[PDB]
């Protein structure tokens, strides 16, 4: 069960508006990578689990902080949004405000009442696609590294989209928490690595075809992915190289179809 | 540019028809985490690549070999819906395939005519969203680890849900092509994370607030996550442990919008 | 069966070309309250039903009116799209329709040839999800109810963001039609719920845990919901509060999955 | 922000499992009207308003509620797909599973590992396009009715597809709570419409064709809403009819576009 | 402007019910190229049509057409659906529905109350994507032929899915309707293309790079294609043949971005 | 399978950068008509086709084209992406750089690093749902001819929103392959319909209701389609005309459901 204290995680309020930051932050709110991903893939992943309370736990703990940076977000991007031109009063009060009004979403206003929507900037809804819980939490912490490393990555880019040091205070916040999280989740990693091995899932060496395991093969013409040959891979063995990859499946032929299916091909 | 053999890159035809196990291999065909998603990730970030060739042509060498794998699996799905039952002629020849024609995909039937879709078991439409190119090759390579291990995790599962040793050896050759792009990704993201950082991005830590960049926030009642608290970070930092982690940044209050939005809130 | 007449219902022609406009009222055509969804959910449900021809016949009723809407809206994007700007004469012409340009969406010009799409403002494909057809008209009727409420309020929205006096003639009537269209909803809600019962559906009073059904739950730290505490609710039971709502269902524990799925948690 | 306690608000422990029952409740936790729908549109108009505390404080109550019931329905979820068939090993075992397997969810065990994802029986994911927050609460709280109604009629439903006892008493839970969440949002509404309404928005009346505003126009040749006819309306007015609507806004007559378009229309 | 009338085009009952015929129709009428599709791609085109009437009216004549064929495909889905099974009550009649209950379409009963749905067979929303209208008719009549040879594809297909004499009654006269529509399309089609050109559009053949208009270029190692060499196109040229193709643009050097961006690639 | 070479199939380079040509090329790169959508179909159809190697060669030889085509806008996006105005800091540079940024694409900075995404020009994501594999190539290569057709009509449209001679040299070669592509999918067509029949599928008219066949039904009240009375179609009959169509199928009258189904509908 969950429960909820109106006082924010960190503050969460820009010195001035900015209807045209309001449409970037929709990114860390609605996004692919954005904190909506991150709270349902963690909170699922923790209801998913029956293994570890060290990452059951870990999960559950961080799934219920994203929440909390899904609510800031929201709040940000309110606040951003005060006074944003929508119609022809506000062009007359400052026709420059045309501008600003191009490059807004125009939802912002005639959905939303000026609110923060669950999309994106070009108004892609969030959807479960970009969710993650497979119940192998080896894959799935790896996974969970990666959500937070292109979260901060964008993060990063939205320090240099303002000027607005009350944006950049909760992004200097953001950034920080995004820093304990890709460690901790790597720590996890390279604890669940140790535990069952570095190829996911580790059970499977004596099934897989071992000769093709370690063969680097070149598709493309540039030769620059030649300087790995010789170079120790993460389990202990070295990868070997191939110039001239083989197709070794021979031609498909499939069976036509009964008459039924009006399958006409020539 | 690209030129197309033919030949596949490895035998893809199963010894007997199964329409159950084709709907389960549209998975690695259209599915979140599947062959589609690698080859167009990898072309994408191999395309935006301005670096080093090492792993712009590692990109391009390795998407352009998933297409080879996308090639394998629509061939081994058409071939694994040779004769599957779709009407009353089938089911007067043989009763029992109504359990088989309920558990199939309809429109492999009426939509291909008994081909490969580009969508997943449930006939959800593969797209872009699933795609990751960030311009940032630490986080991506990152990404590329995790599209390899989610994928080989589907693999061995498939590997479980049929007895056919012509399927089962296509997925031994995949299995070990998985190790190998798990492997030459990992070595990658290691070499990226020595040159630029082991947070991603590399260059923020002057700008974040430090003071919550190591801290372990206990959200959620369950105590495991403590057992993180004083191990070494991968940055050579301990974990500190906040047991009640504070809401530091008030309530917001934000400006009511202008009457011409008639946001009548009470 | 359907048939159709050249003629509009109401007119649907603007006093001046703008393009800006044009975007606003794709919200109106192909978004997610939009005409579209009010004629598809109101024709579905009418075809639906199996009860009283006064419902049966107010919804094909209505849903037939629905489809003039989407045919006025479509027909007004057309006119005000004339003369859109899309290119570098059109720039020699005026320089200063770069900012038109900018705000406009892309696709009207070069998908439709300056004609409106079944898109929104942001180019998010009308779908069926946003449809509802239940079964149970006490609850779709509340459903019709607030889809003319959104869009009414939309509709409200959009005669503040333009001068146009022919733009504003084709809202006026508009909004007159959602007004007819709330009222004899609500009439047909009010009916219904005498009918079924206040509670939907109005056959489960005995099942449903009662202990439960008239408490307030205090879920947020605010106070502000305790001022329903004491005041009858509309089925004559007075509502009950609960400042610490408790959490009664135990720690879930799942237990481990078969080891071919590779679900290694820890 | 929010915390987490891992007691779940009410039991979500079936007798027994059951994966067909699984993948229907994947509608109550995935789904258009399911309680994801709840929590993310109550915390979205709980955050956008800048109104009155009384519904400000109802709405972040009944949303961080919903994260509970999401919570119990991953949970029962998991529970169901205990020991779930899902490969020649469980035919093996017992071939009467064959029936099962042919209606399961493939992803079940495919992607999540016998474990809940966040999509509907179908496997369409959940999408923000299910949420409503618009800025006008007289509006949103007749949202909030409908979607509690739709959740109960089909929380009712299902308790007629189980005999489990277990998933039963979890249900009954639901049906009071959905009740509660009925009536509360029933009041808020009702106190709404007295201050500004009851029309959505209560602002237009001046401004709309009032001719039209109470004129049932029958667009299909069903006679069942004449009934409505000379019926008082809830704004005090009673409703005309008119048995042949006509179509007033004569035929529209587009510019055809720039040479550049190639618009080759004949 | 429309108008209704309760009466079907033609007969859309089936001699007996069947809910997995019904789950297959779904695909007439949400699916990728059912009849929702074709009403609303007709009546945009004919809306957006500023040219020869005889075109803009063939094209609201046949759209109008299609919303009665959409209203027969939900009418007939509707009553396939009669007594259909969806919990253990049904199972105790008779056990054998088992079969039937896990091909169905878990939501024609759970969303629906055993009615049609707006989506395809899978669950997946019919949505506006599938729909085109460019302002080119040369270009759009070639996609109606192609839209109901799509269609009638499928429709014969489904005769092949039923034995039921009602059912195929309804798929005879949908037949014919779709051999009317092909062929009024192509005729349509043939008179612009004498207007307008073969090459659509048709007014570009100066700008092209006329080398490259008529040489057929063998990228896969297959030979068939070299068949076409020499013969005479619709144009009344010959094709020529390549069978080495040559990349004659060079190997792309895109500038590094902007270090705001930390396109950290090595 | 396939091999890559880092050369271009042809020049995709820009004379100078330019963000909003970027953009609109998105509509080549991920949008329903473009280069991705061709590279699929074909692709899919050819690996479909168990008919004449004319065709199935001829499907794969264009397939693998259109990958190079993929290439080259990426390319030019990239390059055309090159130095865009993304924060304050180039707005401080020169402050007229505001409409520009205001007509961008905010996530080509954000997400992408200033690279193509795999989206239209509104952000929406390239689906599967825009291919067409449906087993039968008389449809297949129609919906061919249309998706070059549609394609080309857009590169048209692109060629007069810039005068940059960089990018029209590229759109100038790819008008000529569109060209090429339009006439042997034309000559495929043909050579299919004399071999199967003109009307799809060509195996049917002894089942379809034949009466119906060749009637033009006027259901809108413009005459102009009048015109097609007494023209003789392309199977050798002329059409007939129908100003009355007539609605044949009675009045439907569904079973009310079960009271399970809590369908209350009056
Ligand atoms: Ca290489
Ligand atoms: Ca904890
Ligand atoms: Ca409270
Ligand atoms: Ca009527
Ligand atoms: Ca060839
Ligand atoms: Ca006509
Ligand atoms: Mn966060
Ligand atoms: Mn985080
Ligand atoms: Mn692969
Ligand atoms: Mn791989
Ligand atoms: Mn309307
Ligand atoms: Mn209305
Ligand atoms: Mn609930
Ligand atoms: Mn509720
Ligand atoms: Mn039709
Ligand atoms: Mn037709
Ligand atoms: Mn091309
Ligand atoms: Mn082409
Ligand atoms: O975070
Ligand atoms: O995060
Ligand atoms: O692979
Ligand atoms: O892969
Ligand atoms: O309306
Ligand atoms: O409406
Ligand atoms: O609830
Ligand atoms: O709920
Ligand atoms: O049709
Ligand atoms: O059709
Ligand atoms: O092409
Ligand atoms: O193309």
């Amino acid at each position: 069960m969950f429960k909820h204290t109106r006082k924010l995680q960190y503050n969460a309020k820009p010195d001035r508006s900015d209807p045209i930051m309001a449409r970037r932050l929709q990114e860390s709110l609605g996004g692919q990578w954005g904190e909506t991903t991150g709270m349902m893939s963690y909170l699922s992943q923790g209801w998913a689990s029956t293994g570890a309370e060290k990452y059951k736990d870990l999960l559950l703990d961080t799934g219920t902080e994203e929440m909390a940076h899904v609510e800031m977000i929201s709040t940000m991007i309110g606040y951003l949004l005060e006074d944003a031109p929508f119609g022809p009063e506000d062009l007359k009060r400052d026709p420059s405000l045309a501008t600003t009004m191009a490059g807004m979403d125009p939802e912002h206003s005639l959905v939303h009442g000026l609110n923060a929507s669950l999309n994106n900037p070009n108004g892609a809804a969030w959807n479960a696609g970009y969710v993650t819980s497979s119940g192998n939490l080896v894959a799935d912490m790896r996974f969970n590294v990666v959500r937070e490393s292109e979260a901060r990555l964008q993060v990063s880019r939205l320090y240099s989209m303002t000027e607005d040091e009350g944006v950049r205070d909760m992004l200097k916040f953001l950034l920080a928490r995004e820093t304990q999280h890709q460690l901790q989740f790597m720590k996890a990693q390279e604890e669940l690595e140790e535990k069952y091995g570095i190829i996911v899932p580790g059970d499977m060496k004596e099934i897989e075809h071992s000769e093709f395991s370690h063969v680097l093969m070149n598709f493309s013409d540039g030769d620059g992915s030649k300087a790995f040959e010789g170079q120790v891979a993460k389990d202990g063995e070295k990868f070997t190289y191939q110039e001239n990859p083989e197709a070794m499946g021979g031609i498909p032929h499939i069976k036509p179809g009964d008459p039924r299916l009006h399958n006409h091909q020539g």
